[PDB]
RNA sequence: GGGCUUCAACGCCC
RNA sequence: GGGCUUCAACGCCC
């Protein structure tokens, strides 16, 4: 299954955007995070375990192993990740932070022989990287509920589909509004971030005859 | 919404069994879980529990069950069935732990306490029962096992074959590998849910989707 | 140098 | 005793 990038405007794909994102380094380096950087503490801003949880959700997913899935991360401080489709993340938090840590540090995580690059931080905006033909939209509990299967079948043969989600443990919608065509909701209760993940992942995967 | 337990056997719901979970103290003198981060050192040292140190697969899958609709609309029950043989019922309004460690404190004191307890109410949010899962589950159950190697299925469709007054229960391997038949002598039949191998927690999702789907969830 | 791994890097082991 | 928290218990702070 070849492998999705920014390069190809064309493919139509599904791209998720992990955005407030949790990932500030804490010198001592390792990430910052509630667990053990509660006492040295505001919690919200320190939730990378969010993001590594939607990650593993994601990367998991039917439809990226059929490679019709892209994820970026976009950070509370405004850092921009490309995540390669192929990329097996580790599976847990800490060895997790060790990668993160260092791709941070380094700008780019190498695969130990190919030329590809694992993981890659990208300049902003992310709408230079995105597909052409592509819409744009964020997830909220305060929006028009919907369902993911009905909506996609909407979507020109060519119109690929980019959900912005909040990797965070609260706070406002407000965080892609300057990119977004639309905001709406998936469910009538609110979800975890990860949950999000799935319910679209599913949706998109039913729409898609995948598999 | 009434909170659904074993003691009701008539509803017709939902039910995941986490199967062959990594669930074990570890007494160093202070206890912790015992887990492929901080043990990978010992456990190759006594030369086993080669990823039989995986309690963090049963984090994941519990946290995708719970915050999933079908749970909040209350049509979910989870149980939780250890390596060791351990059997554990979850309170369906249970706000388990967002983070591993904190997740690893409650299950170490609900191993050896056999119980969590609300701080104001008198039911249990974790409790430990007995085998087998049979007794507990509802008396019209269809049972199977989520296996890559069985016949894929569509989970929408493969549940409105359900007679309207039979449940649903679904035995996942909680575990990074292994046999799928931690279940065979329960179980109706086995099935794959997607030609791609899954983890636990996106079986779970799927599975939980499907009947989202099928029982007009939102 | 060699190895472990639902975790190329990370995190460990010899 | 009081408090924090997508984490009653857990893990922390006073
Ligand atoms: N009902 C819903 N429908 C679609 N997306 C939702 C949702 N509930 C939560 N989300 C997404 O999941 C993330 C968790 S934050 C949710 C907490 C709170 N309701 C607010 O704030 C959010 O960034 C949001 O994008
Ligand atoms: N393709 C698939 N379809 C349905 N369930 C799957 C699946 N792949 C994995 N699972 C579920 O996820 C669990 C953990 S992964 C299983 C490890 C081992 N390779 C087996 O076989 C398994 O116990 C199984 O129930
Ligand atoms: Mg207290």
């Amino acid at each position: 299954p070849p492998v999705l990038t920014s390069k190809d405007k064309i493919t139509k794909r599904m791209i998720v955007v992990l955005a407030m994102a949790s990932l500030e380094t804490h010198k001592i380096y390792v990430l910052l995070n509630c667990d053990d950087h509660q006492g040295l503490l505001d919690i919200s801003e320190a939730r990378p375990d969010i993001t590594h949880q939607c990650l593993l959700t994601l990367l998991d997913s039917p439809i990226n192993k059929a490679g019709k899935l892209q994820v970026y991360i976009q950070t509370s401080r405004g850092i921009l990740i490309e995540v390669n489709p192929t990329v097996r993340i580790p599976r847990t938090f800490k060895r997790f932070s060790g990668l993160m840590v260092q791709l941070l540090h380094k700008l780019s995580i190498r695969s130990v022989n190919s030329e590809e690059k694992l993981l890659k931080v990208i300049k902003n905006p992310i709408t230079d990287h995105l597909p052409t033909k592509c819409r744009k939209v964020t997830l909220s509990f305060d929006a028009p509920v919907i369902r993911v299967q009905d909506y996609i079948e909407k979507l020109d043969d060519d119109e690929s589909i980019c959900v912005f989600v909040g990797a965070m443990a609260r706070g406002k919608d407000n965080f892609a509004d300057e990119y977004v065509d639309e905001k709406v909701g998936l469910s009538n209760y609110p979800l975890s971030a990860s949950v999000a993940c799935s319910k679209f992942c599913h949706g998109a995967e039913d729409a898609w005859n995948i598999l």
